[PDB]
């Protein structure tokens, strides 16, 4: 059993591509990453110190109000509101982004479904002024990722979680995009208010593709030779740049409804 | 099913016996409580709505470090100290201290193995000056719980898990106490520094009495007709007063060491 500890994490990150500055968008699946010292934390350490007090780490929050319970009426007076610093994170998303969340001087997003917990030099900047209509568009922590020119990096996560390419999906003109509006409580200026929301699905796919077409995607980006493979740890993990990756998949997407 | 709310939660502890001004420190096995609509925080929000802000809630956090990997000196250099601030609870303990350490505003204290969270309106006094030399003495938030009067709530826990007892063995004068001594790290406003420690033994009984023997203790004080049973959502649950199980352990333990 090979261990890892904060010094071979932080190697092993420099290995994938990760440099001072940068601001990164991380989906993980920990256990993938094997054995650490000193547990996750040493994960988001070996980052802070590549990337600099200046770079930036997030993590995908959301929140974890299910649908059904928002849709019972029986249950609307005991939902508690949309709170960016007490709702913690859906766990579909891991450990990882309540792991940022829960570390001192990170902050959260307004959006609730789309919401990002982030950590760093510029973590005021990703969370400040997120739409909360349409929460995955050019208002949002992954809009500025790619005005940033960020990263992703998928530490051992599927493919098709990259939220990024949901920003994509937003920017992307191809025909009969599946508009969502769910109603849900938020806090404004303190106090629970129920508010209606417009988004456009990133529950499924539009119509034609599969539920994990984002894999598809990423592999086909990874395949012109742009991001990088490695390990970190003992975890399969992806490096690649927010903007490219952005870019490629809005062509690909507005390719594949010029068709039929 | 039964789905419990932060206004049924309050019913059902007001039930078992918490009032205004309360200090209490839950231990929980979240899971028996069973299905909540805004989740396990609404069992924290219902509790500080009964207790009000002065009262306190509590939980034992501890933190992560294994005994193994402590004493392996090629380990000894990758072994971040102990932060209070950051160092996440032991996860033997459950995720309730956790929930509470990672709530706005809670509150942690300074010995690494007896780590307590705390949030409330005396968060403050409890969590502050905890020593870390037998860090379940009188100079611990353990100590202070007795001080003022408080309460345990096993929230569908196991009986064993009363750490609060553990404070009465430290107390108690009895034959043969295991005295513990180890080397950790912990951070010495922001810089990592080993440190020797010194303890009563927590994590193993006296050797003649079971590792379970604590269930047996709060039965026995149950059946004294202090305390309180009941159902907090659906999870089995006791509520003691701190000061008199203690006192009532301490006679035991010492009546105990006397044969
Ligand atoms: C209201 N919200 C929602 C809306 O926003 C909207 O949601 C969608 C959502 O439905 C979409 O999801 C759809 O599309 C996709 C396509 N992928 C799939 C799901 C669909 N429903 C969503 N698209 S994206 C999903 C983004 N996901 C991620 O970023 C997560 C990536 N990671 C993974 O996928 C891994 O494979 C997981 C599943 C996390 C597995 O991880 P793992 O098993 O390997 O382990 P962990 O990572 O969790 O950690 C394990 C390890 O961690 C350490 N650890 C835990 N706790 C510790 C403590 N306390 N202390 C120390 N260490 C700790 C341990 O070592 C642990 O190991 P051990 O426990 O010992 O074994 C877009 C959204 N918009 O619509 C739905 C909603 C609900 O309305
Ligand atoms: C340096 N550290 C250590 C030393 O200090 C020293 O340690 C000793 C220690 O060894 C002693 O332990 C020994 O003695 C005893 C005595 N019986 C037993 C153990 C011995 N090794 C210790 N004595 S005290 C132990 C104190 N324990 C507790 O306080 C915990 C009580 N709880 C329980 O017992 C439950 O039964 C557990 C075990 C927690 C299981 O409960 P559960 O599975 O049913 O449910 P959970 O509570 O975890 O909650 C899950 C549930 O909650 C919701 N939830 C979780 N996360 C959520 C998030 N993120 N969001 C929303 N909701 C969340 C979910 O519903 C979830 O359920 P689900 O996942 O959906 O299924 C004294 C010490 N000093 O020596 C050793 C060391 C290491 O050196
Ligand atoms: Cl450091
Ligand atoms: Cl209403
Ligand atoms: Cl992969």
């Amino acid at each position: 059993s090979r261990v890892s500890t904060r010094s071979s994490l932080a190697e092993d990150l420099r290995a994938i591509g990760l440099a001072d500055g940068d601001a990164v968008l991380v989906h993980a699946a920990l256990r993938k990453v094997g054995k650490i010292v000193g547990g996750p934390d040493d994960i988001l350490d070996a980052m802070r110190d590549v990337i600099g007090p200046a770079g930036t780490v997030l993590g995908y929050a959301d929140w974890q109000l299910e649908d059904e319970i928002r849709d019972d009426p029986a249950m609307r007076e005991h939902i508690p509101a949309f709170d960016p610093l007490r709702s913690r994170s859906i766990r579909d998303n891991g450990f990882w982004p309540e792991l940022i969340r829960t570390t001192p001087g990170a902050l959260r997003s307004a959006s609730p479904g789309a919401s990002m917990a982030a950590i760093g030099g510029e973590a005021e900047w990703f969370t400040a002024d997120h739409a909360l209509d349409y929460g995955y568009g050019p208002r949002s922590p992954l809009g500025k990722l790619v005005e940033a020119k960020g990263k992703v990096l998928m530490l051992g996560a599927p493919l098709d979680t990259m939220t990024l390419l949901a920003h994509a999906e937003h920017l992307a003109d191809f025909p009969n995009k599946r508009i969502l509006r769910y109603e849900a409580p938020i806090l404004v200026d303190g106090e629970k208010v129920w508010r209606w929301f417009e988004e456009f699905d990133t529950s499924d796919p539009p119509d034609g593709l599969a539920d994990d077409y984002f894999a598809g995607i990423v592999e086909e980006f990874l395949a012109t030779g742009r991001g990088k493979r490695g390990k970190i740890g003992e975890a399969s993990s992806v490096l690649v740049p927010a903007d490219e990756i952005v870019a490629f998949a809005v062509d690909w997407l507005e390719r594949w409804g010029r068709t039929a």
